[PDB]
């Protein structure tokens, strides 16, 4: 797709810290850009929509190639249309914003410049950030993660994509998302199936896969840390159901692991660690600091800080595994106790190390789940399972919670705030910022 300028594209600024082993942290200046799927897509020579509701213009978009040549992406009014605002080192995203249209959530990327994505090499480093999840009830997910996206949004590989990173193109993740309107410089109109439960989305014949590091997926009830390997580290297109993931009939038929080696404290047995109120170790009605460390062995460590007190990831006992570190032993034990083979089939942490050794793009979003109502995160799932089944209970939300239409009308004012992002070698982000 190309880019049009009926609406100016001004990326909201966002500062973060880059720290060194020497003990100092220096301020960096970046900005955020909203994903292409959220933008107005119209004809290059007029205001005629190429996509409206959940269907494509059959004349402007008779196929993927022609559609890409005839259509462009436009600018976004971040605050008034998407409810996305920043202030210094802080970023806030509102759940539902009502303007000339109704908007739900947003997916944003951190930029190095006005035309490129900031890449982060996680291996050997740690990532810290503060978060306020107090306004996120059951069914919502304020996410912060990394994906192996190209820094230019794909422009160099796909010449027909001239909008690039400036317009948020090139997304990919371990679900090999088929809901993307533009993949590899082409539209996704061929094989498009509108959603039976969502008036603004659909499923195309193509998906976009790549490694994904889910550092933070949570609401005020539950939180999870999950690495997802793919046999092909970087962004790569897939065909229909061969994609696997959430948008396909066969979830495990693709090249990526849609489940991952997840770590949710509640699911592991500690139901008193994270929750709303002073009865939990970490009170989700108050802001907290989350630190994630990627050691060279390929294992992942985690600690939290709230009101000056530090808490390491709680100890978990799963099979012959005991500890608080996400490593090969934990992931093997989880597959044994909870079931599954997706993570190990895709190479596990060894294959995942290939992704963290390379560049990854930072993504921040707020979303509701039209496929599983976020039950996999904060409730009992599958809903037919009981508490006797190992790993079924992931949170205290009712199995009837998370219906999109319901949460959108009952909690329109929900929101999430990410702030004070710090990155640098292991053991350095706790030092004085600059
Ligand atoms: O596809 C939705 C959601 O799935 C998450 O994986 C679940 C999986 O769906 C479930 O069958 C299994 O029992 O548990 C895993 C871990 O919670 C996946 O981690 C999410 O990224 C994804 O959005
Ligand atoms: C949960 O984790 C916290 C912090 O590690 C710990 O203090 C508490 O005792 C744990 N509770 C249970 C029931 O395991």
């Amino acid at each position: 797709q190309s880019a049009c300028t009926l609406q100016s594209e001004t990326h909201p600024p966002l500062t973060w810290q880059k720290c060194s082993s020497g003990g100092t942290c220096t301020q960096q200046t970046g900005s955020v850009v909203i994903d292409a799927n959220w933008r107005w897509t119209h004809a290059t020579n007029s205001s005629t929509n190429c996509y409206d509701g959940n269907t494509w213009s059959s004349t402007l978009c008779p196929d993927n190639e022609t559609c890409a040549k005839n259509c462009c992406l436009d600018g976004a009014a971040y605050a008034s249309t998407y409810g996305v605002t920043t202030s210094g080192n802080s970023l806030s995203i509102d759940f539902v914003t009502q303007s000339a249209q109704k908007n739900v959530g947003a997916r944003l990327y951190l930029m190095a410049s006005d035309t490129t994505y900031q890449e982060f090499t996680l291996l050997g480093n740690e990532f810290s950030f503060d978060v306020d999840v107090s306004q996120l009830p059951c069914g919502l997910n304020g996410a912060l993660y990394f994906v192996s996206m190209d820094a230019d949004g794909g422009v160099s590989k796909y010449p027909t994509n001239t909008a690039g990173a400036k317009y948020g193109t090139g997304y990919c993740d371990s679900q090999c998302p088929r809901d993307l309107k533009f993949i590899n410089g082409q539209a996704n109109v061929e094989g498009w199936e509108p959603s039976s439960n969502n008036a603004n989305t659909g499923i195309g014949g193509h998906g976009s896969c790549c490694s994904q590091m889910d550092i933070w997926e949570a609401n005020s009830i539950s939180e999870a840390l999950t690495p997802h390997p793919c046999t092909t580290v970087g962004q790569e297109i897939c065909e229909g159901d061969g994609c696997g993931g959430t948008y396909s009939d066969n979830r495990y038929g693709g090249t990526c692991d849609p489940d991952g080696c997840d770590w949710n404290p509640y699911r592991l047995g500690n139901t008193s660690f994270y929750g709303p109120g002073s009865s939990f170790t970490l009170d989700t009605t108050k802001k907290l600091t989350v630190v994630t460390q990627f050691e060279t062995s390929g294992a992942i460590n985690r600690y939290y800080v709230q009101n000056g007190v530090t808490f390491q990831q709680p100890n978990a006992e799963l099979g012959s595994y005991s500890g608080n570190e996400l490593n090969d032993d934990y992931c093997t034990a989880e597959e044994a106790e909870f079931g599954g083979s997706s993570f190990s089939d895709k190479g596990g942490l060894t294959q995942f190390k290939k992704a963290t050794s390379g560049g990854m793009v930072l993504v921040m979003s707020l979303w509701d789940d039209y496929y599983a109502n976020m039950l996999w995160l904060d409730s009992t799932y599958p809903t037919n399972e009981t508490s006797s089944t190992p790993g079924a209970v992931r949170g205290s939300c009712s199995t009837s919670s998370g219906v999109p239409a319901q949460v959108e009308s009952q909690s329109p004012n929900a929101k999430v705030t990410f702030s004070n992002i710090k990155f640098g070698p292991i053991g350095s982000t706790g030092n004085p910022s600059g």
